[PDB]
């Protein structure tokens, strides 16, 4: 299937790095964060990728271009207003079309093997969950994801989404989580618990951890 990489974040918590460099282009062990995803996606057999952007967006396009160096075809979804994760995905849906797509949070660094998500999957959404880095986000019972409360897990920012998840939505800014929680209540969200390496690189301290973990 196709993949979307979320890359529109302003990365205020990573200043001053993100003053002239958008977060997805920040180097982790010599390589831009987002290029780990592109190489892994290409290795997993993905050939078409959509990348949304806002803050310093044109630098992302200039650096990556059409993606041919990665064996990929990249299309961009520019945002001129903050749309959040849900609104950003919605704006990009015409580029993704009607079929389920892989969704990856650009800020994440992870070992996770994207080719795993090509296996037969469950629901309007299939979420990869990780140990809390914390009250967590969600709970996993067997393969079914439910809302968190008391052994909770954290959403990794890695998932497969069905465009139908967004049926009825209106253009504009809105968050993804509330939509997932609405699908969970309908029993349409499956998931899995990944126990390997995963870091949400939102701060210089997270950058370091990723650096350290990549040292193995
Ligand atoms: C959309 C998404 O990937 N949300 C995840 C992302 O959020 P981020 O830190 O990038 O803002 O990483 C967090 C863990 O660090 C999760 O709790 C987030 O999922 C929760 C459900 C959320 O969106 O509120």
């Amino acid at each position: 299937m196709k993949a979307m990489i979320l890359a529109a974040g302003k990365g205020e918590r990573m200043r001053p790095l993100t003053l002239h460099t958008p977060k997805p282009l920040v180097p982790v062990a010599g390589q831009p964060l987002i290029e780990y995803h592109l190489r892994a996606l290409a290795a997993a057999g993905v050939t078409e990728v959509v990348i949304n952007h806002a803050w310093l967006g044109q630098q992302i396009e200039d650096h990556l271009g059409d993606g041919s160096r990665f064996g990929l075809s990249i299309r961009y979804s520019p945002e001129g207003e903050p749309l959040e994760t849900g609104g950003g995905i919605f704006k990009a849906l015409p580029l993704l079309g009607d079929a389920p797509f892989l969704l990856v949070n650009g800020d994440v660094w992870t070992d996770y093997d994207f080719a795993r998500l090509q296996a037969p999957l469950q629901g309007l959404a299939h979420l990869v969950l990780v140990d809390n880095p914390g009250r967590g986000d969600f709970r996993l019972v067997g393969e079914q994801v439910v809302d968190g409360d008391d052994g909770t897990l954290t959403f990794s920012g890695i998932s497969v989404l069905h465009p139908a998840l967004f049926e009825g939505c209106q253009a504009g800014a809105f968050k993804l989580a509330p939509l997932l929680r609405q699908a969970m209540a309908a029993g349409k969200v499956s998931g899995e618990h990944y126990r390997g390496h995963w870091v949400d690189v939102g701060t210089l301290e997270r950058l370091a951890e990723a650096e350290s973990l990549i040292g193995e």
